[PDB]
């Protein structure tokens, strides 16, 4: 009866069930240790500010499946990486579950650069849309992609696979088959004070590059004509061109 | 009252009152004879296939400000022009008023070949958008520009200037600020082949040729973003790229 997605969530995630929480749905990758897919929706009820971080593992998940807080001991020395949300926290903290936005399921090691540069601003504008009067709804997918070798967590002897880049797929209101939609796509090395507006790019891109199809109950005719368009919603949070 | 604009009717024309029907809002300009634009509301229960079309003067008009019937004599064999109609019968003669769609007001001397070919192309793909399920409304302003001398119908004495060009902007449901849209323009001398996703624009620059506001109602905000960005409805009517 929660539904985060509302064309259909993706398929082609690496685990064949999902969680499915109030402030997220999310398909984790027991290999790599990090959610393939995040899908959240924020309306109006949905932003909190202020809230506190902390981190623990999924209790939903088996714990060889997924980090604990130990695992990050020494990340930020070693490797310039921070706890990156994938769904965010401001958005979503006041739904009923929120703590469980700073569980680790949620969360990756993320340059820090890009976490508190571009990835940041994204979230504001995105975090924003849901400010104007006819916006009622914010539906969006994100998730990492794996195409080089990052290093790895100095704290755990987990098996994992540290992202290369992190994308985000966004529409507004009820469907992308009529209301106005975003896709960008970030590598780890962003700059820190890079303008998000250049990093946007097509659905089939990402999809291409996860093995997933995103908005996986639209029709197929809508999928094929709309995932190779750049949309336009960018333009509603800033950017031009 | 009726509404065929849904986010406010352009400004900008060179009548300081429109002409309001169920088949479409139009605004005269009694120097060139021809509507500067006409918006329509397609919705499911207008498209009406087979009607006749009874060319008539515009009773609504001062006879001397519009033409009638007799100035089209000639017109065919000398310019290769046909009497085409802005608002599309075929997508609106549903309507209680629908043999307003043969009035003069609602008619130009419009190339053979771009009204039989690519701008009726595009009119079929309108109309076709509202036979999806998720698409009830589509609202469109379509107008004539003027900005090279096309010569004289040769049945007339009255002054008037026959259009060089043509556009036409669509949304779809409730307003551009949240549905996708498309703008295209068409040059007279469009070839009877062409496809007609060659054409799309930006509402920007039928704006900058025609001097009118399209959408004025829309905060600036959402004006200045969109108009200057293409949109995608296009690619739901068979465009591609
Ligand atoms: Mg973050
Ligand atoms: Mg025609």
């Amino acid at each position: 009866s929660i539904d985060n997605c509302a064309v259909g969530c993706p398929t082609g995630g690496s685990s064949n069930v999902s969680i499915v929480r109030h402030a997220y749905t999310l398909n984790n990758n027991s290999t790599t240790k990090f959610a393939n897919w995040v899908a959240y929706h924020i309306t109006k009820d949905t932003p909190a500010s202020g809230k506190t971080r902390n981190w623990k593992t999924d209790p939903a998940l088996n714990p060889a499946d997924t980090l604990a807080p130990a695992d990050y001991t020494g990340a930020n020395a070693a490797l310039k990486v921070d706890r990156g949300h994938q769904a965010p926290l401001a958005s979503l903290a006041g739904v009923s579950d929120w703590e469980s936005l700073n569980y680790l399921s949620n969360i990756t090691p993320q340059k820090s650069d890009l976490n508190q540069g571009a990835w940041a601003r994204l979230e504001d504008q995105e975090r924003k849309l849901i400010d104007r009067a006819d916006i009622s709804s914010v539906y969006t997918v994100t998730g990492p992609l794996y195409e080089r070798d990052m290093g790895k967590l100095p704290g755990t002897q987990k098996a994992h696979t540290i992202p290369s880049a992190y994308w985000k797929v966004i529409f507004i209101n009820n469907s992308p088959a009529v209301n106005h939609y975003a896709a960008f796509l970030f590598d780890q090395n962003t700059p820190k004070g890079a303008d998000f507006c250049q990093f946007r790019v097509t659905v089939d891109e990402i999809e291409k590059r996860t093995g997933l199809i995103i908005w996986a109950g639209l029709p197929d005719d809508v999928q094929a004509s709309l995932k190779s368009k750049p949309g336009v919603l960018p333009e509603l949070m800033g950017c031009k061109n």
